[PDB]
């Protein structure tokens, strides 16, 4: 569909299905392909981006639409599936959904992913953005995150016992990484924590994209 864009779609060295984050939008992911010339890029936006009525009712709703969507994409396994943040989160469910209808997902890729229902700017990620939020892609893109964000914050992640990367940003006076962002090693147990460098909102504009870019070709490589 028009939500399902694939790049890189004649490389060989494996796939990797990227959920938009809060935004909704998956159109950052776009400048990572030329980065990451060996990996069929998959990246999906919200369907229900421009519509007040019908929104998905919980995120495992939308978990299991983009399901659907990444099995049309790539009806074989294994699959490696990942998301900046918010998108992080869906694809922790998808993996958890997918798994536990027998697909193999050898990677899920958390890039600065929190859990908000364990550990819980709107308009200003925005103007950090450039965009004016009162122009008409501004309210449509707060809308989006505010509703993306409340999903979250209903939703808990499940215990799930596949490979797991999570790539952390800084942490405030270098506390516990996976603890500060709500996730439980109990939960996780074959985890792997990588460092990626800069602020959480700018992990794929210009200046930062290539050092993101390193630290998702690292994580893939394993």
């Amino acid at each position: 569909s028009a939500y399902v864009h694939t790049l890189n779609p004649e490389a060989t060295g494996g796939a990797l299905v990227l959920v938009h984050p809060g935004e909704g939008l998956a159109l950052p992911y776009h400048g990572l392909a030329p980065l990451l010339p060996d990996v069929r890029l998959h990246v999906l936006s919200d369907p229900r981006f421009g519509q007040s009525d019908n929104r998905f009712a919980t995120l495992a709703e939308m978990a299991t639409r983009y399901v659907e969507w990444v099995r049309t994409t790539e009806p074989e396994g294994p699959y490696r599936l990942g998301g900046w943040s918010f998108g992080g989160v869906v694809a922790l469910e998808m993996a958890s959904q997918m798994t536990a209808h027998g697909d193999e997902v050898s990677d899920l890729l958390l890039v600065d992913s929190h859990n908000l229902n364990a550990a819980p700017g709107v308009r200003q990620r925005l103007v950090e953005l450039g965009v004016d939020p009162d122009s008409p892609e501004g309210v449509d893109v707060v809308e989006e995150l505010l509703h993306n964000g409340a999903l979250a914050a209903q939703y808990a992640p499940p215990a799930y016992r596949g490979r797991v990367s999570l790539l952390v940003t800084p942490t405030d006076g270098d506390r516990d990484a996976v603890r500060a962002r709500g996730w439980d090693r109990a939960l996780l147990p074959d985890l792997v924590v990588e460092p990626v460098p800069g602020a959480h909102e700018r992990l794929f504009d210009e200046e930062h994209l290539s050092d993101t870019a390193d630290a998702i070709r690292r994580a893939l490589g394993g």
